[PDB]
């Protein structure tokens, strides 16, 4: 169904436990402003091309919104603005002076070069340049697009802003030679990690020793996985891809399974581990299951079936509304999606204030400054889990829903 429509009504499941009024949940159902635009570039055979680019600005109450592109020939405005919807949910819930933004552009980028990818990246720019910048909205990478477009667009906008003030804050994820930030590449996963700590210690589950088990071995399940294994002493028994699963007792090495996904493309057939599948690795006895490939990998068909004490949705909502409900009567701490995995977001938050500040900070102060943000963000959820004797997504909702309507009361675009 609508992915819009799904955003706005889990909004609206989530308002009922918590006092706002109506008008404030009218104005957050539906996103401030949304752009359009026609994107022109011309092929490598010199014909020219008119791409459809998609830029939703959400809510931007507590600040400039904030939000990647993904580049994807399915790309649709309905999934930018509930994309977006989200987003405004991750950057109120760990406390960002941030909005919510989403864009998009409808391409395959398998079937574009180098030089037509550069040209769309700076015609996105020159297309989307009024409703965006280092105050306004701030975008990153997302599916399909990677530090070099960021450059690439960054430049683009700097070119057309004359150089008047910061242009490497108007976008993040971008080169360290241009103004990058240390910690990008491992945001995510490190803060799933401080997540997943967090958890343990609220359940009393000390982790050195135990199992994790990661589906999906992209950028962020190889290093869930990697880090968990380091920081959290945790034994990974099985990770999976789009192909299929491997498993092993006794444990795996995440950089060995690396090398051999590049080389043989999946990591199935790994030496010395049984094969399975992404079906029969979520149901696998393990301490902590983080799914990270793809959403709704968990449902009401195979709830039951889940028997792992923590469950870190490091992916975009990987678990079903109505297998929340399932878990949770098993007795199963479930870390909500746009709460595990907003460090990638936090450690953007990071680069656009090292960009504005013209000064940039080392890898010890961004991770330790994202274990403090990531640990606060949590315990906040978690209490409010815990008082109100609600789901730990409702309890996420009234964190960041209630930062977001007191933002809206105290600008006074609601009254009430
Ligand atoms: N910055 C980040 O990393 C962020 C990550 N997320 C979410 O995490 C997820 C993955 O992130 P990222 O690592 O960047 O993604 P990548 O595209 O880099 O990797 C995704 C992984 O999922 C695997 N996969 C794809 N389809 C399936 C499937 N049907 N069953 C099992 N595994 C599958 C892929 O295997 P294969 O290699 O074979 O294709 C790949 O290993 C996404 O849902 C994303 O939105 C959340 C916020 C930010």
């Amino acid at each position: 169904i609508d992915p819009f429509e799904m955003a706005v009504k889990q909004l609206e499941r989530a308002a009922q436990y918590m006092d706002i009024s109506e008008e404030a949940l009218e104005w957050l159902k539906k996103p401030m402003r949304i752009v359009e635009v026609s994107v022109p570039i011309e092929m490598d055979d010199g014909s020219v091309k008119v791409f459809t680019g998609f830029r939703v600005q959400h809510n931007w109450a507590r600040g400039p919104t904030k939000g990647g592109i993904r580049w994807h020939p399915a790309e649709t405005l309905s999934t930018v603005k509930a994309l977006a919807t989200f987003m405004t949910w991750k950057v109120a819930v760990v406390d960002l002076p941030y909005g919510g933004g989403k864009g998009g552009i409808i391409v395959n980028p398998k079937e574009l070069s180098e030089r037509e990818q550069e040209r769309l990246a700076r015609a996105y720019i020159r297309a989307v340049y009024d409703v965006i910048g280092p105050w306004t909205d701030i975008p990153a990478p997302d599916v399909y697009t990677n530090p070099k477009i960021m450059g690439w667009m960054m430049d683009e906008y700097e070119t057309i802003m004359r150089r008047k003030g910061p242009a490497f804050g108007v976008i993040t994820g971008k080169p360290l030679s241009i103004g990058g930030s240390l910690g990008r590449g491992t945001a995510t996963a490190q803060g799933a990690i401080f997540t997943i700590r967090e958890a343990a210690k609220a359940l009393g589950i000390d982790l050195k020793g135990k199992k994790i088990a990661v589906q999906g071995y992209g950028n962020a399940g190889y290093y869930t996985a990697k880090l968990a294994k380091e920081q959290l002493g945790m034994t990974v028994v099985a990770v999976s891809d789009s192909r299929g699963g491997i498993y092993n007792p006794d444990g795996l090495d995440p950089d060995e399974v690396l090398k051999w996904k590049r080389e043989h493309g999946s990591v199935k057939d790994f030496p010395g581990a049984t094969n399975i599948t992404n079906e029969e690795l979520l149901e696998l006895e393990v301490d902590v299951l983080a799914p990270a490939a793809i959403e709704e990998v968990i449902t009401e068909k195979n709830a039951d079936n889940i028997k792992a004490k923590i469950v870190a949705e490091v992916a975009n909502g990987p678990v079903t509304p109505e297998a929340d409900d399932i878990l949770r009567e098993k007795g199963i701490l479930q870390i909500p999606d746009f709460l595990c995995n907003a460090g990638g977001v936090t450690v953007s938050y990071f680069e656009w204030v090292q960009n504005i500040n013209g000064y940039y900070w080392t890898e010890e102060e961004v991770r330790e400054k994202l274990d403090k943000k990531m640990t606060k963000a949590f315990w906040e959820v978690y209490n409010t889990h815990k008082d109100k004797n609600i789901h730990m997504r409702d309890a996420a909702y009234v964190v960041a829903v209630s930062r977001v309507y007191q933002a809206m009361k105290d600008r006074g675009w609601v009254k009430k």
